[PDB]
DNA sequence: GCGATCACG
DNA sequence: CGTACGTGATCGCA
């Protein structure tokens, strides 16, 4: 059953025919500066793998990679790009993805290699990627013979499902989803990706150190206020001491004891002074394990950047996520924690960094995808959105709206947004069922387009199966037909939600798009660094802020066109933090 | 490995 | 009749 090829140990013209399935085999999962392990090309001529060190030594292949002309279809080409570049080698002419192409067909299936997306079609002549190299620690490249045959039957696989995954994109109408919005989405991650973001590695070694003094003092309070001292990260003594020693009553329990979430210790702050400074103890620990000792590990030693990795096909909706590290969840929230945003600064001398974001996008969203009268008007007239929504369901004038009532019609937008149900609101605003319930149906009185439009999607995603977003983007609901009601409402809640969360994934990567064409034909030296799913942030030189602060919004704000106005916000500074 | 927790939009 | 939508990293513990 062993796939024929040839295991060449020269390049030639055979192999640099205008059209092939093509692997550059990354292994590490993290790919950055990380070694080509191998590379196989499959056209019209036949099958071949070519050892690294001498491809990529090549001219002729080097030139044939970087050729525009010479189309590739591939596997995750964003991994390729990447390695690549931290070569010095550029490639170009990737015409198809499968990788994006399986992601778009279908995010459920959680296809993360060639085998994955091959099994969709009924083609199984290729081993998954872990068969092959093992998981975790027992990981490795195998022999020659063995990685050499296992890439073949990649490339081949590929060559061979190109076809298949093109026509059923096209049947479902993201074909140009593809082409036109992913793939050129995935050069631009590339991009981000490689160029990395500097950190002030000294700036938060001394904020470390900072919080290290703090948690000392926060942590021998809270052993003089609980009597003795105990883990305070150990559940089981935590739980002991408050619900056992201190007998705060337990509202909350785990499958192993019991539950001490933010959540519930705000609602035990009024019986023990332990609970604030538990809540304060969590908050400064949380930033010096994961925001100071964490980022401080992947740090490059030589060029103090961080390299994160946009991951282009995981999430449901459409979103990227981001990895190793995380730079989509960088505290802003808390002041305290919004200062590790001053130790990411400019890559180079007198750049600023640049941040712009869109202002309510996913209301904005369900504005023009319900078409609800009222909720248009009220972008149109750029309102702030929660007073509008206060004054509307508690029927008052906006000199009459209080503090209280805006926050609690936000809970109601967020709610709208999410997938609204009044055990859901209920349980957010801390209220009765019957009050969530009473909030829901005023919403849905002053709001009757979002009404029907709730009501519409689900019936929509059970006929179809699937719900849509405005470019397209696609999510099964199989669920949404269950008859157990918790399953159920699920599915519901992600039918009104997808929606709206996928669209507007779709506005900010076409506005990444037309913004990357746009800073070329400037000949702009400011680039991308990231994106926090409403958000664009760059860098560039301190002379180019104004006409990017022209240039940006406006691209982001023309991204696409909809029935209500896109608003972007800006600002700019020395630092992340100061981006504000 | 996995549930609890908490960081972000 | 009971969950708010979408993610990722760290830590304690089986
Ligand atoms: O290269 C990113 C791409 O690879 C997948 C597997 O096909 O994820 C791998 O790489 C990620 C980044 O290092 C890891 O977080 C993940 O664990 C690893 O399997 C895809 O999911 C992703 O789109
Ligand atoms: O009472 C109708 C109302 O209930 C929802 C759930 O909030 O849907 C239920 O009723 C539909 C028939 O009217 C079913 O198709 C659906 O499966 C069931 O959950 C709303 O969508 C609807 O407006
Ligand atoms: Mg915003």
């Amino acid at each position: 059953a062993k796939m024929a090829f040839t295991l060449a140990d020269r390049v030639t013209e055979e192999m640099l025919a205008d059209k092939a399935a093509l692997v550059v085999e990354v292994v590490e999962e993290n790919y950055h500066d990380a070694p080509i392990v191998g590379i196989a090309v499959v056209n019209e001529h036949g099958r071949f793998f070519l050892r690294p060190e001498t491809a990529l030594a090549d001219p002729q292949f080097v030139a044939w990679l970087g050729d525009e002309t010479k189309k590739k279809s591939m596997f995750d080409s964003k991994r390729a790009a990447v390695a690549l570049k931290w070569k010095g080698i550029e490639l170009c002419g990737v015409s198809f993805d499968l990788l994006l192409a399986a992601y778009l067909l279908d995010p459920a299936q959680g296809v993360d290699d060639v085998a994955a997306a091959a099994k969709m079609k009924q083609y199984e002549a290729v081993r998954p990627d872990e068969a092959v190299y093992g998981k975790g620690a027992k990981r490795a490249v195998p022999d020659e013979p063995v990685l050499a045959e296992h890439l073949v039957r990649k490339a081949a696989a590929i060559w061979e499902l190109e076809r298949p995954f093109l026509d059923e994109l096209r049947r479902n109408e993201q074909d140009r989803l593809l082409v036109e919005l992913e793939q050129p989405l995935s050069s631009i991650l590339a991009e981000m990706e490689f160029a990395g973001v500097k950190v002030d590695t000294k700036r938060l070694e001394q904020m470390g150190k900072e919080l290290a003094e703090q948690l000392g003092t926060v942590e021998q309070r809270i052993y003089e206020l609980a009597g003795q001292e105990f883990n305070i990260n150990s559940p089981k003594q935590l739980g002991v001491i408050l619900f056992e020693k201190l007998q705060l009553p337990v509202l909350k329990k785990t499958k192993t004891g019991y539950s001490t979430s933010a959540d519930v210790l705000e609602k035990l702050a009024p019986y023990h002074e332990i609970v604030e400074n538990i809540l304060h103890y969590r908050q400064l620990g949380k930033l010096q394990s994961t925001y100071i000792e964490g980022l401080l590990k992947v740090v490059r030693p030589d060029t103090k950047k961080v390299h994160t990795i946009f991951n282009q096909a995981l999430t449901q909706t459409g979103r990227l996520s981001s990895t190793e590290p995380n730079l989509q969840n960088i505290p802003i929230r808390l002041e305290e924690g919004r200062k590790i945003r001053q130790a990411f600064v400019p890559s180079e001398s007198d750049w600023l960094i640049f941040a712009a974001d869109y202002s309510q996008i996913e209301l904005r969203v369900l504005a023009h995808i319900a078409e609800d009268d009222n909720l248009m008007e009220a972008f149109r007239r750029d309102l702030d959105i929660h007073t509008k929504t206060a004054m509307d369901i508690f029927q008052v004038s906006e000199d009459e709206v209080t503090p209280n009532m805006r926050r609690q019609a936000k809970a109601v937008n967020f709610g709208i947004v999410y997938g609204i149900s009044d055990y859901g609101l209920a349980q957010n605003l801390n209220i009765s069922r019957k009050e969530a319930a009473e909030f829901i149906e005023r919403y849905f009185e002053s709001f009757p387009g979002v009404k029907r439009y709730m009501e519409n999607i689900v019936q929509e995603a059970k006929q179809k199966g699937y719900v849509t977003t405005l470019l397209h983007r696609r999510r099964y609901l199989p669920d949404i037909t269950s008859r157990n009601f918790n399953v159920r409402s699920f599915a519901e809640r992600m039918a009104m939600n997808t929606p709206i969360q996928g669209s507007a994934a779709d506005i900010i990567k076409k506005a990444m798009i037309d913004l990357n064409a746009r800073l070329k034909e400037e000949r702009l030296q400011a680039h991308l660094l990231l994106q926090v799913h409403d958000e664009l942030i760059l860098e560039a030189p301190k002379e180019e802020m104004e006409r990017l602060c022209r240039l940006v919004p406006e691209v982001m704000e023309q991204a696409v066109t909809l029935r209500v106005p896109l608003k972007v916000d800006y600002h700019y500074g020395s630092t992340w933090y100061d981006a504000k």
